[PDB]
């Protein structure tokens, strides 16, 4: 198990999105399901010249798995999923991402729905968790387990309970007062509204 | 100068973007500033692990530059640019982008302006554009200038009259009734509007 510190910038960033009261939290699905699609977009192109590629599972979809007994709500892809080096710079530094412009757009007046045009949208998750939890198998590495309940650190370890194949799971672990999440009107309402046009299946898992 | 066909599926949204009923065009720019401001992104990136990926430019910016003489919009940036590859495949086909899902999307009621959420806004220039021409130059390959005025073809081959040391320039041959794109104060507008966040210097150059 390694333990990791945010770089500064996101840590703040965190913070921003846990101490806010912004109140269309519900954009935090749309946000996890749009980079599904996007990882999906991925792998599919590779796929196109190197076939190879779905040797670990030709199927492209996005699951959504609530489990109110863990009080859980679970979004699955089977896109092209991150190494333990992707992990490490996609999750808990600035890289590509926007996240300067982003925090400088609050203060200026922007919403926070807009998160996702900055690359960071995955920290929206939350506005309605406590922790995250996120498991992920690249083709090329082992299937590995990130997690974090912010305050400023991260833990990222081997994951051998269960293959996957291929992918990312991103398990939300909810706050007390954000179960609404968990319940099946409100998740359908939530992806017919701001998830229709993504081009891949959604199921929506019943407990 | 060598002539390729669009995948079909990318003369088909090229089309659609051309003779489609659609009075928004300012989105347009939009959608050419984000493409500038990702590559950026990419490049700032890429420049943390190797310092040397900016010794052909260090100043990450974006500049629009109008001239009514030449009837011309053009967007630069000093982006990571694109290789002869990259023009091919990026430009000329579907690859990673959700060229498929926007097309179902539109005919689902989608709107034209949601063009850049499927990986796609590069197109919107035709919206205004009779004819566009890209310049770019990328670290690991030679200036190359792509050009296409639809009709399912476009055309790539060396550019050399003045190197540009990285990055990308769209150059918007606008159509006859779409000069307003070339005032002043209408560009100023539809940034202010469109992209008041961009993480980047966007300058408007004088005519
Ligand atoms: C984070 C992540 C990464 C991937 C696979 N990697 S990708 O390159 O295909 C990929 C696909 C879509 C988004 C990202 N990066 C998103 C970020 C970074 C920080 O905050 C965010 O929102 C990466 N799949 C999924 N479902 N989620
Ligand atoms: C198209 C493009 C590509 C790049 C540099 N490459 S990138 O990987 O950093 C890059 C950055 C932003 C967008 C793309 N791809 C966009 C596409 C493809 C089909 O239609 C689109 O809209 C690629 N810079 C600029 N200014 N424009």
């Amino acid at each position: 198990v390694e333990t990791f510190a945010f770089q500064a910038e996101i840590a703040q960033l965190m913070s921003l999105i846990i101490n806010t009261f912004y109140s269309n939290k519900e954009i935090f699905l749309r946000e996890l399901i749009s980079n599904s699609s996007d990882a999906l977009d991925k792998i599919r192109y590779e796929s196109l010249t190197d076939p190879s590629k779905l040797d670990s599972g030709k199927e492209l979809h996005i699951n959504l798995i609530p489990n109110k007994q863990d009080r859980t709500l679970t979004i699955v892809d089977t896109g092209i999923g991150m190494t333990k080096a992707d992990l490490i710079n996609n999750l808990g530094t600035i890289a590509k991402s926007g996240t300067k412009a982003f925090m400088e757009a609050l203060q200026a007046g922007a919403d926070i729905s807009m998160i996702g045009q900055f690359g960071v949208g995955f920290y929206s998750a939350y506005l309605v968790a406590e922790k995250v939890t996120v498991i992920t198998k690249h083709n090329d590495d082992e299937q590995y387990a990130w997690e974090s309940s912010a305050g400023g650190s991260f833990t990222v370890r081997t994951d051998t309970g269960e293959p996957m194949g291929r992918g990312t799971k991103v398990i939300l672990h909810l706050k007390e007062d954000q179960t609404e999440y968990l319940e099946e009107r409100r998740i359908k309402e939530i992806v017919k509204k701001h998830s229709q046009f993504i081009g891949y299946p959604i199921t929506l898992f019943v407990e």
